[PDB]
């Protein structure tokens, strides 16, 4: 497991706005929490507690 951003394909963060949201879409995937990360390395985007190795992460590079 990791603590990390979760990404879509490919390469891609989910901006945020609120915790609930990044909150659901990061336990819909395994994840044990999550919450919107404000001013991040990648925006305002959805950071995971505990995801699961298999779910993808935002890694440096862009977003395609």
């Amino acid at each position: 497991v990791r603590d990390a951003y979760i990404a879509k394909p490919e390469n891609c963060v989910y901006h945020c706005a609120g915790n609930e949201g990044c909150n659901k879409l990061c336990t819909d995937n395994g994840a044990e929490s999550g919450y919107c990360q404000w001013g991040g390395r990648y925006g305002n985007a959805c950071w995971c507690i505990k995801l699961p190795d298999d779910v993808p992460i935002r890694v440096p590079g862009k977003c395609h």
